[PDB]
């Protein structure tokens, strides 16, 4: 761990910290997406 050079072990830890933060990112987007949407339209509109 905590390696980023030529060596097989550094291909499987960068590989896997990968899948990981890639995962959770795309999670939380669509995840979260629909919570945007829930406090957008939370309160009524006020053009006045």
């Amino acid at each position: 761990m905590n390696i980023t050079s030529q060596m097989n072990k550094t291909i499987i830890g960068v590989s896997v910290l990968s899948v990981l933060v890639v995962s959770v990112v795309a999670v939380l987007v669509y995840k979260f997406y629909f919570h945007l949407m829930l406090l957008a339209g939370c309160i009524k509109y006020g053009r006045g």
